[PDB]
């Protein structure tokens, strides 16, 4: 089954998921000089004050923090979006070294990791229906660079020891995702896809310009997780990122000049 190894990594995915070679795949390189400023784009509206986190899970490819999405508690609106998108989970992609890890790149620059806050369009009723629609998901992408620690991330880092291996989960309540946002909400946006199988082309990507900084010690703890289940041979969970895909017939728009 698929993964990030030499024998099952992204270059192999198309054999089981032919849409991997599709017209609106993600991630992409953001060429800052070719992106188009669009004055018609609205500011993002992030309403996370009533967010209810439930659980943190190692699913064998990353760790996910899951939220209660049975009501409009944590929602994303505005920007390029029509309607209301509910937060369902966030996760990260990261590297084995500080010079790599992000999925998106900016003028070919890679960051140490990338945070994805995944939201689904409420008009489709559930997440499973949403992924079948071209406007079904909105994913907010935030870059991480190594520098000073991010206090708001430390609660996540401290629980990782309890979900070291695939399939382990832990109760993870009262986490406030607002502590993971940068100061500015300036963004680029383009139409794209999930970056893991099944690679469905259902995502409006919103990638923030401003990275957040985390400390070397914080990212080091991500790299101690395992792809494998308990009792299996240890494989460190690192480099769980898909390389940039061709832009083809898409334009990246910027909310700022
Ligand atoms: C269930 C779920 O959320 N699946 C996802 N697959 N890829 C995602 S990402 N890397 O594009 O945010 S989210
Ligand atoms: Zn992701």
């Amino acid at each position: 089954h698929w993964g990030y190894g030499k024998h099952n990594g992204p270059e192999h995915w198309h054999k089981d998921f032919p849409i991997a070679k599709g017209e609106r795949q993600s991630p992409v390189d953001i060429d800052t000089h070719t992106a188009k400023y669009d004055p018609s784009l609205k500011p993002l509206s992030v309403s996370y004050d009533q967010a209810t986190s439930l659980r943190i899970l190692n699913n064998g490819h990353a760790f996910n923090v899951e939220f209660d999405d049975s009501q409009d508690k944590a929602v994303l609106k505005g920007g390029p979006l029509d309607g209301t998108y509910r937060l369902i989970q966030f996760h990260f992609h990261w590297g084995s070294l500080d010079g790599q890890g992000s999925e998106h790149t900016v003028d070919k620059k890679k960051y140490a990791a990338e945070l994805h806050l995944v939201h689904w369009n409420t008009k489709y009723g559930d997440f499973g229906k949403a992924v079948q629609q071209p406007d079904g998901l909105a994913v907010l992408g935030i870059f991480l660079k190594v520098g000073s620690a991010k206090p708001g991330l430390q609660k996540v880092v401290d629980v990782l020891d309890s979900i070291k291996t695939k399939g382990k989960s832990a109760d993870f309540t009262n986490f406030d995702p607002r502590g993971l946002l940068p100061e500015s909400l300036d963004y680029w946006t383009y139409p794209g896809s999930l970056t893991t199988p099944p690679l469905l082309e259902c995502v409006t990507w919103i990638v923030l310009k401003e990275p957040i900084s985390v400390s070397s010690e914080q990212v080091l703890k991500f790299r101690k997780l395992n792809f494998n289940g308990e009792g299996e041979p240890e494989e460190l969970m690192v480099d769980n990122w898909r390389p940039a895909q061709p832009l083809k017939n898409r334009q990246i728009k910027a909310s700022f000049k």
